[PDB]
């Protein structure tokens, strides 16, 4: 009937208003990719990978190219992606010189009997998939060279429901700055950066991971759900107990499988957006929610 | 209040019964670890750890000494531990040559600011620890290696209640036989491969980890008991779950703040122990159980 999707380019300090902007298309454009998708009938696990390759290979956004750096200075990649029909999934921790670690998570999905590899053998295993390597510095920005240095001196996602009812969520991450080698956080845990199951609905998370994992953010979004509490509430209420809990904040974008959607955080911001019913809604702050009519 | 350990050593087909006596000395001596560790008034936290390094150890047991084999014919390991009072925790995937990973995911745990490290990473900061390198040959058996033969031709784990009230959990496995180079299982996933948290109750779990990965197991166990479930109730409704909705069999070890512990399995066995109140359980079978009266 209906079909949705929601993205989200991970929580921040208030933002640059330059930087705002080129935000904002990046946000729509992967929108666009995974709206476009489910509006020809394509499934809500093709469309949260589209909008999740967009916004991997805009520098803009931690993941992919844009990534922040470990403590060596160098970009170490957590994705995963999960089938909200039969609750299969994927997802790659610490991988290194590709370009799309949502696409190797796909990969793992459909062409292995298992859910979850990492580093070398995850490496190892886009080797023999023909994944191309390509060098680390092409991941690597001046903007966060600069970011790394400033804290030693001292992720993105979307969900979907698609015109069969089925829901699905993809999410893909650098990690924090100056993580430990070989550190992994939420983005690849199933439960914590992400859950989707037909049955209640799906989430996509960001923040601090440690924090997402400890309190199975994603999943305990889910729960309050099935307990009968509407997104808005469960959003608030799951983000409320880590921030209480563990001292954590990051945000989240839900889909019930009803259609209902929102996208809510504990940080300053959260760049987000959601496209539905042929309208296109955005933010950033909590201030400045625009809608704009698409065509449709 | 007064203190419960339980103690798991993976689910299995139907075992020798010379076999089953090594098994069951495994299991003893375990528990009898975990609960001297909280009668001398120790926390749940050292117990679940010091009963896992002992089945880690046993080479009777998928874990540590005794792991199954990779693809390739290699030992790679995960663990993880968790902490009930504030939710901290360790953990560790696809790690090679050490003795006992429980123990590096406890220093994760207390030395760094991150609950997971994998592959590389992990074994930098082994190395860091001073933890000693052992040669890979000293942790597969004889056993093992047939194991693998015959699939290509073709976990332990401890919760406890401690004299304080605090819940905890650890796990710790070799894998599946025959899996991927760097294949990642449910065990180091907090919310799969165990939960801790004092306002609920500890789990560990065992089986098939995607499932238990794409069900959220050890999560979905403590949810049923928040809505009023016994520990009893919720392991069967949680191990159903995994049963019909993803073909998925294993089981899982409970026990709730209040006291109430059960073992619970939907493969053909599990080794199991408990001890409570001066009473030592155990079993392999679901058919028969062995109660010790022990000195306390
Ligand atoms: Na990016
Ligand atoms: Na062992
Ligand atoms: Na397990």
């Amino acid at each position: 009937g209906n079909p949705i999707v929601v993205v989200h380019g991970g929580g921040a300090g208030p933002i640059s208003k330059d930087r705002k902007e080129r935000v904002h298309q990046g946000m729509v454009r992967a929108a666009t990719v995974g709206y476009g998708i489910l509006r020809e009938g394509g499934s809500a696990v093709d469309a949260v990978e589209g909008a999740v390759v967009a916004l991997e290979d805009d520098p803009e956004f931690n993941a992919g190219c844009g990534s922040v750096l470990n403590t060596n200075g160098e970009v170490e990649m957590d994705a995963s992606i999960m089938d909200g029909k039969d609750l299969s999934a994927g997802a790659v921790s610490a991988v290194q010189c590709i370009a799309n670690p949502i696409k190797l998570a796909r990969l793992v999905m459909e062409k292995t009997p298992h859910c979850f590899l990492t580093d070398q053998g995850a490496a190892q295993f886009a080797a023999a998939m023909g994944v191309p390597e390509i060098p680390g510095e092409k991941l690597v920005t001046e903007r966060n060279k600069k970011r790394l240095e400033k804290e030693k001196h001292e992720t993105v996602g979307a969900v979907a429901l698609d015109c069969k009812g089925n829901v699905a969520y993809a999410t893909s991450t650098g990690g924090i700055v100056n993580k430990m080698v070989g550190r992994v956080g939420d983005s690849p845990c199933l439960g914590a950066g992400g859950y989707a199951d037909n049955d209640i609905g799906a989430v996509s998370t960001t923040g601090h991971g440690e924090s997402i994992l400890k309190v199975n953010l994603a999943r305990l979004t889910l729960f309050h759900i099935e307990q009968g509490k509407t997104v808005e509430e469960a959003a608030d209420l799951s983000l409320g107990y880590m921030k209480s809990r563990v001292k954590g904040l990051g945000g989240l974008i839900v889909v019930s499988k009803t259609g209902d959607w929102v996208a809510k955080w504990t940080s300053t911001s959260m760049p987000w957006a959601a496209a539905k019913d042929g309208k296109l809604h955005f933010g950033i702050d909590p201030d400045d929610t625009t809608i704009t009519d698409l065509p449709g």
